[PDB]
């Protein structure tokens, strides 16, 4: 007739992988006598990964799945570009991204003129465009790189994360099935093949489909245009997904927190190091 | 006898790849139709270059290098770590990187960076992995960093490094991190190089690699007297590369910020 506590269950995900609020108990004794075994089962379980990657060594788990997804992109006609983490005041104000907005106060500013990238869109809303002066058909681009986001504006777990941003610029009659197209090259090569998407239409963008591995939001997906276009001297219809890829690596591989698959001084692609 | 304008020169690498500054020319005319043929040449396959990567589209040519590298670092034993952009002011501080490189630093708030060396979270990463073997800690990390270029001699403001480090004892440090290094310039397709050994005060042997003449490569035997304020107690070699130097190096591109990340460039061609 007891439960973990909420600190409890908090230091159990930091070291264990498993699902812990389940479970109950007679009293305080039992609690948390089971829960320190449960730590115990999880600190063993830490050390055998541990010792598998020293024994065993490979990429980084965050860098295997970029490159699963990258070359699968590539294979459907998509080129990957690398655009600077700095991006311009301008920038961020072509994307409606002023003083006047709240998403305003999530972004580091590196000075008076310029900031570590939010998001993937302004650099790519740039090189799409640019692309579009040597080529009549379809601009297919896509970016992975790390985005940087206040914790305490936001409301999320990491300020630094790894954004996919994939972007097909180009009339499309089929634009929603060509689009679901590319959500499923990615989370196949992701390794996520089940999955619901949300198709909604929308007053801004032309449609937008989300996606949900139940009840988590995965990818945020739009059928182009949309009123931040003009902005970047885009005047086609374009279709577009965008993915974090440390929540894709953690739901894939059941870690207990975003924080342990991806960048970290703390963790090694979800054991905990220190 | 002319040669090419300071302008002329400048203008022939915004858009060119091949090399100006030692071309000669008669006269006044001479020069000019020769800088306008290079122009519109270097104008031409331009164009032609950004077409086939629409054509036949690739991973980028800073990732292709990154994967390359970092496969022949995995078949070594080495460890592929990633680690936060962001470090905290203490642990530049255990750089004795003070007040007193410091105006390099972007700094974040009050207590936070953007990194501008791979070393202090690499030298958290070694120690932490020493309670959990006995035998050597090799790990390798590749990631952007960051430096000011009002105070950096460098023209990249965001680099990408490679730093690995092999810490444990071992016979014949200075040679296994020889090879090393040979691993990452043979992968990278830069087997042409020049090492320059040297005896250290503050390590014990510094390693320098160059290619025609410029520097590609910072490489180090331990100890040194940074460990000890990261708890490191024991001998390790490390090397540290830049990647967009390498690229450029490789693919001859006139300057070094076609190959990196960007928005004017894409893999040595200009996109506007």
């Amino acid at each position: 007739t007891v439960k973990y506590t909420d600190a409890q269950i908090q230091r159990l995900r930091e070291y264990g992988n498993g699902t812990y609020e389940q479970k109950v108990f007679e009293d305080l004794a039992s609690r948390d006598a089971a829960f320190s075994k449960e730590m115990s089962v999880a600190s063993t379980d830490n050390e055998k990964k541990i010792k598998g990657m020293i024994a065993n060594p490979s990429r980084h788990g965050l860098t295997q799945l970029m490159n699963d997804i990258a070359d699968a992109l590539v294979a459907e006609g998509f080129i990957e570009v690398r655009t600077p983490i700095f991006i311009s005041k301008d920038a961020l104000a072509r994307m409606t991204i002023t003083e006047d907005k709240p998403l305003f106060k999530q972004v580091f500013w590196i000075d008076e003129k310029r900031a570590l990238r939010p998001m993937l869109a302004p650099n790519l809303y740039s090189v799409m465009r640019d692309l579009r002066d040597h080529t009549d058909g379809p601009v297919k681009i896509f970016e992975m790189g790390s985005c940087f986001r206040k914790e305490s504006h936001s409301g999320m777990h990491l300020e630094e994360f790894t954004m996919l941003n994939l972007v097909d610029m180009g009339p499309r009659g089929d634009a929603t099935e060509v689009l679901k197209n590319y959500i499923s090259v990615v989370m196949k090569a992701a390794g996520l093949p089940d999955y619901d998407l949300v198709q909604e239409e929308s007053d801004v963008y032309k449609e937008t489909i989300d996606v949900e591995i139940n009840g988590q939001e995965v990818c945020s997906a739009a059928v182009g245009p949309h009123y931040l276009d003009a902005a970047h001297d885009v005047h086609e219809p374009w279709s577009g997904a965008g993915f974090g890829l440390e929540r894709l690596l953690t739901i894939r591989e059941k870690y207990s927190t975003v924080k342990k698959g991806g960048a970290s001084i703390s963790y090694l692609n979800g054991a905990k190091i220190n």
